[PDB]
């Protein structure tokens, strides 16, 4: 209830308009006016980050480690930036950057080409080329490598973690934040994107959060693709076992499908690290062609 105030992020209240809401604590799209010292005539559009009202100091405590944490990491351009606070006389809003076009999952879906006779009706007026999806995959290693440079490991990597702006950038998110047959709100399992160690041994490294982001490259070449569909988590368990490794998607260089395998090394420290895969990712894109 009462927070001590930080003046470099508190904005007053009175400056926040809030609007419909995005997710669920739970999740608003806001206007801020004068978020920055100038305009102060300004409005943008905010994501803001409230807690419910059936929460415990518990999940205030969480609310306020999250904001806590976004002060610690900094700005990046592809990550979720926090942009202030409501700290003061009420309750707490965490203000963030607001992505337009939702997580990279159904981005990436929306973009998927025509339905035809044997799907027939999702005609997209929206279309991604194989430079595009290799730029996708470059700026989600971009934030990682970031991420990782300022020790933040993420653990729950995956493409409904990633937003997608107005300008299409691709920014990291956490939904600064286990039960193993808890389901996502869009029906899947994110024991699917742990790395075995992490799974099986509770290790949480960088290396783990690499074997992620090689589920995340799948997701990305398969357009919104769902890792092991109808897998429960025994016979997950029980691939991973056998070292199984998904098959190459298609519309995927064999160079590509090579860095997801490399990302999925049964030995952690034999993964690539973001900092390679940023590197490889950006002669990939320089590479990798436009017109189709
Ligand atoms: C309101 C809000 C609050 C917070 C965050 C947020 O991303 N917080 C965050 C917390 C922790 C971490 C890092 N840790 C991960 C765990 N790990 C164990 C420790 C390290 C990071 C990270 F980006 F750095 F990864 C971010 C996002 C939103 C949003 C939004 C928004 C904007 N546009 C749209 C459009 C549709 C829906 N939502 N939305």
């Amino acid at each position: 209830y009462e927070l001590p105030e930080d003046p470099r992020w508190e904005l007053p209240r009175d400056r926040l308009v809030l609007g419909k809401p995005l997710g669920e604590g739970q999740v608003v799209l806001a206007e801020a006016i004068g978020l920055d010292k100038d305009k102060p005539n300004r409005v943008t559009k905010v994501a803001v980050k409230m807690l419910k009202s059936d929460a415990t100091e518990k999940d205030l405590s969480d609310l306020i480690s999250e904001m806590e944490m976004m002060k610690m990491i900094g700005k990046h351009k592809n990550i979720i930036n926090l942009l202030g606070a409501c700290t003061q006389d009420g309750p707490l809003y965490v203000i963030v950057e607001y992505a337009s076009k939702g997580n990279l999952r159904e981005y990436l879906q929306a973009r998927r080409p025509p339905g035809l006779e044997y799907s027939p009706s999702h005609n997209p007026e929206e279309q991604l080329s194989s430079k595009d999806l290799v730029s996708c995959a470059y700026q989600v290693a971009r934030g990682m490598e970031y991420l990782a440079s300022k020790k933040c490991i993420h653990r729950d990597l995956a493409a409904r973690n990633v937003l997608v702006t107005e300008d299409n950038v691709m920014k990291i998110a956490d939904f600064g934040l286990i039960d193993y047959y808890k389901k996502t709100t869009n029906g899947r399992l994110p024991v699917k994107w742990m790395a075995p160690e992490a799974l099986f041994d509770r290790i949480y490294t960088h290396q783990s959060d690499v074997w992620s982001f090689g589920v995340l490259l799948w997701e990305i070449f398969t357009l919104g693709g769902s890792p092991y569909p109808g897998v429960p988590v025994e016979e997950l368990f029980k691939l991973l076992k056998e070292g199984h490794r998904m098959d190459k998607p298609s519309n995927c260089t064999n160079e590509l499908y090579m860095m997801m395998r490399d990302c999925w090394h049964a030995v952690p420290s034999q993964r690539p690290t973001f900092k390679q895969l940023v590197e490889d990712l950006d002669r990939i894109v320089a590479l990798t062609s436009n017109q189709e």
